[PDB]
RNA sequence: ACUGAAACUGUAGUAGAACCAAUCGGGGUCGUCAAUA
């Protein structure tokens, strides 16, 4: 196939990680209204990521002490710009279909998330 | 078309009586952390 897309590169944030993922825009697409409830939940989840590791990062660890061969996942070392869901940011969205509606429950920065 | 003189703003009076630097708190203890293949 041929596609066009965005590379949703995060870092090598776990030891078994081989690949980044890239979002294929050339093909089928759907959109949902972005609620202010999602905006706060994003800010709040990312705050946790950034806040919880602040001390490990500032003493200069390059990755979690509990997983060798890995480096800070992109969102946890990112600037506070990441903490605001500004236009064109890339996310994973946790979704279900209900009543034929693509309900979005949360926005999450990584496939398996905090 | 003769300046009045002489005369302590002084004497007596406690910035004091009452008032708690005090009330609460085991030097204690378990699961998290990272995301993909």
């Amino acid at each position: 196939e041929q596609f066009e897309g965005f590379v949703y590169k995060t870092n090598k944030n776990i030891g078994n990680k081989h690949d980044e993922r890239v979002f294929i825009i050339d093909r089928e697409s759907i959109e949902i209204p972005l609620s202010r409830d999602l905006r706060r939940k994003w800010r709040e989840l990312i705050t946790s990521y950034q806040e919880i590791h602040k001390k490990e990062v500032d003493r200069g660890d390059t990755g979690p002490s509990a997983v060798n061969g890995a480096v800070w996942s992109r969102q946890i070392i990112a600037d506070e710009s990441e903490r605001n869901l500004s236009d064109g940011t890339l996310c994973y969205a946790h979704v279900k279909k209900e009543d034929g509606q693509y309900k979005i429950l949360n926005l999450y920065p990584v496939m398996i998330t905090r």
